[PDB]
């Protein structure tokens, strides 16, 4: 559980045409977040496209994620899937490679009483043997909506050592923070990056941090320093990207600035993601040049 | 030869004590369903498992059930997976198993745009190869809330020859009985199974049928014999069935009454579904003998 | 007709140009509905308008439709307001124009206990000195989603005497039948009278009875009479209307019937509620001529 | 001149049979104003106007106005779901001698948003010059505006603010950047310095009546870049906002303010019921805490 708090990038995972893993530009991607300050990785969650990938696929994405960072970067994976034997699977894999922690976001499709959900992370903790869990609490794409008595439970399970929140309630980010002072606690929604540090949140993992990680850990530096103005700056100037994002759709939009940066080779998400409209190619080749600019 | 409309129970998935596939239990429970008069089965949708299942596990079953009942009753293969290329591969194994129609939850937990569902349905019925598709709504589960003109929109793509309706709304169901005359309309909630009927399904599909289906081919023809008395019974009495089931845990409840009746060996669900509470044993129990004595 | 069970209108309150009260008009309604073979009127509920008219508004129209209808049909009395001292008084009004019953919408906005809604309409049967109470449970307009033992406990109060239960949920309709044999239960979303009634409501309480009542007393009669066939064929001339009317507008598209029907002198809602869009004119009076041949 | 800062949600007291305490009122708004509030918010959902007939909701702007008018800002909340009883109230305002009106989106019936469009001008009309704030509460009113739909809204002739209560800091955010001049008032006091932060200028808050010199704090914190102390002063603001959730807002509210000799009997409006006596050690050592505080 070496330090886990910092700003962490929720790595995308890049494929060729035909929609297989493009090994090349994972690596690439790795050493352009490593080489950019990110403080880690978190590796096969939402922005890793694990849902549509199997479990030997997401293996071969950690495994090879740990070849090119164990040692340079703290390294979460994401093992969660519906099963449990499936996360335990991916938890003794990530223990194998090396990784610094595990998270499994809560099981969803299926509705489940909260006593399976805490059994399902202890099970899964289990196979971790040793890697602390990151809860993972996404309520507007898992369904499953906890009460902050239920998260509090969660996060004091024997073995949990960080929370991911990705919700926008900033009063229960303070109420968590207030019930549990040294919990690492990542902000999970980029756009409201220092608004969740101002609540409580002592770091972040978001999609957006792989082309522009430098300005959230700008903004952990400026609301440190007392600079209000520089942390609402760089907000802003996140938000006019993430608002693009979300038209373009942003794991895919994210890829297209990636392959205009030269880091991934082919920008296409696995289907049933479509590719980028062509209407919003001028915008992204325009970010895409700003921010290499930019840094 | 060809009608798809009818009572179709939700296959259930009979596992082991170590949560692999219980074959005998399997086959045992195609048969008990093809002796009560069932007139098919939809296999590999959410009530056998399927999101805790890897692929090969799901397309184990759709072998095993059609060498059982191909020629008895009608097959319909639930081949939905988030992933289209997952869905497309077990599309085609349905058809090399002689499965009579396909089908595919929406894809969920990423939201994807109404295009994308779409072309995501052309590319499974591409690979079903003339097995007409069965669309699937069911926006308590998946999360997906479709609108009437795309609902409509679905139902009319080519190569969709039914729509497998798990909504308790009846108005929409008349809505979509009176703009699609001829389509195939299965009623989702079994609770509601004789209102639905009466406000357009012309069948169901339902996990409860795997223990008392007779119960619901009973409704259908007491509707169309105008007897409204024993139509609403019926569906009183398979209401107070699903009202212990929904206590117990459906899938659970369900496979340890048929662990009473020597269908199914090992009542267990997959992790993280947990057991029946012992406390629900005493009415699951005398629910099995009561059906038995029934049948 | 010495219990409230049956279908009765939700009484429609016209305006004048000016917005105030057309008081003939208001007769002129009373009058039709009675004439249509209604079994009773509820007054001073959503459709009357009353949410956006003042206390003296409500009880002026509480007291001429005593006069018109007093002894000729039921009159069941809404006197629901979010304030329970509000409710007291209308309730008291009520029973001194002599109306068979009182009701009251689940106070709405602010956010009450379970207790302090039943405690509402404690307040309010002590108010209306012996007029039995109907509860009116509507979800979608009142943001209170209450449980079905929650129900039951709301039902089973002193001096409660039925359930408008304006909900479209199906399995919850058979629930409350099940528990309260005996129970008055209005089915309240007229799109779903048909399967309503077969779910256990008997009778209902709806804003398109005032223009086609008669359609769902005929719905009443061939379910008694099981002829299925002539039901259902009735549900979907009623939604073919209805589908009209949620495009125009439905309290003004009922207005405007009335008016093409020679009824409502002018057919307004008040504001907030725009007029109807004029393209809706032509298929608003094909309706009206189309109901008045039906007769 | 501007309508910009911190202004409580005010509160309106109730004398044992449920009328209008005429002198605990006036208290309530001297109270107020000795805290260093910049304005009160005066009609609103904790005013309970919802269970207020239309000349109770005048009567208590007349109050109010004879005791602040010319010391602090004052906003009226003349919203009502009927568009000519909101008309009336808005001409009460005017004639009181309100700096500005504001209106809840019209709620119970569906509206399309050209009618809700509609019900603020013809509002904005009979308010007769006093600027319009627009006032988003979807959870209480049940109307889920677009973001598209809000900036249409806030920029109808005659509207000069926008009350957001909405936890949804990316659209604050985005209200902010589309409209930089425009008074921005955070609703949800448990995210005030978060909603600052995200680009509200200001606050509108039931929590205020008894604490809202903390608020003032965090405001000058924030402008200092001290951001420490403005989260030591959002955490205290959060630990009474969490035992007034358990015990029930604008009544427990009211009970502190009794502790604090300003009203007389801490009881709301049927249907709310009175505090559960086993929190009130909790609310009377609140109270002396805070005034020790103050």
């Amino acid at each position: 559980a070496t330090n886990l708090r910092g700003v962490m990038a929720a790595l995308l995972t890049p494929f060729d045409q035909q929609q297989a893993l493009d090994k090349a530009s994972l690596r690439r991607l790795v050493q352009f977040n490593i080489q950019q300050g990110i403080d880690g990785l978190y590796v096969g969650g939402s922005t890793g496209e694990a849902f549509v990938q199997s479990l030997s696929e997401r293996e071969q994405v950690l495994e090879i994620v740990a070849e090119e960072a164990k040692g340079k970067i703290k390294l979460i994976a994401h093992v969660g899937c519906v099963s449990t034997a499936e996360s335990q699977q991916l938890a003794a894999s990530a223990k194998r490679y090396g990784f610094d922690a595990v998270s499994a976001v809560t099981p969803f499709y299926y509705p489940f009483s909260f006593e399976e959900h805490c059994d399902h992370y202890r099970a899964i903790i289990d196979s971790a043997d040793g890697l602390p869990m990151v809860v993972y609490n996404i309520p507007a794409l898992s369904g499953v909506k906890l009460t902050l008595d239920q998260i509090n439970t969660l996060v004091t399970l024997p073995g949990v050592g960080a929370l991911k929140q990705t919700s926008g309630d900033l009063y229960q980010m303070e109420q968590i923070r207030r019930e549990h002072p040294d919990l690492v606690l990542y902000n999970g929604y980029d756009e409201i990056f220092a608004s969740g540090l101002l609540a409580g949140a002592d770091g972040g993992i978001g999609s957006t941090y792989n082309i522009m990680g430098w300005r959230y850990q700008g903004i952990v530096k400026a609301l440190k320093e007392g600079d209000i103005q520089t942390a609402q700056k760089l907000q802003t100037e996140c938000n006019k990207v993430i608002d693009l994002l979300i038209k373009t759709g942003v794991f895919r939009g994210l890829k297209t600035v990636l392959h205009y940066m030269d880091v991934v080779s082919v920008p296409l998400c696995r289907k049933p993601f479509g590719p980028v409209d062509e209407k919003y190619l001028p915008e992204l080749k325009a970010l895409a040049q700003q921010l290499m600019q930019e840094r």
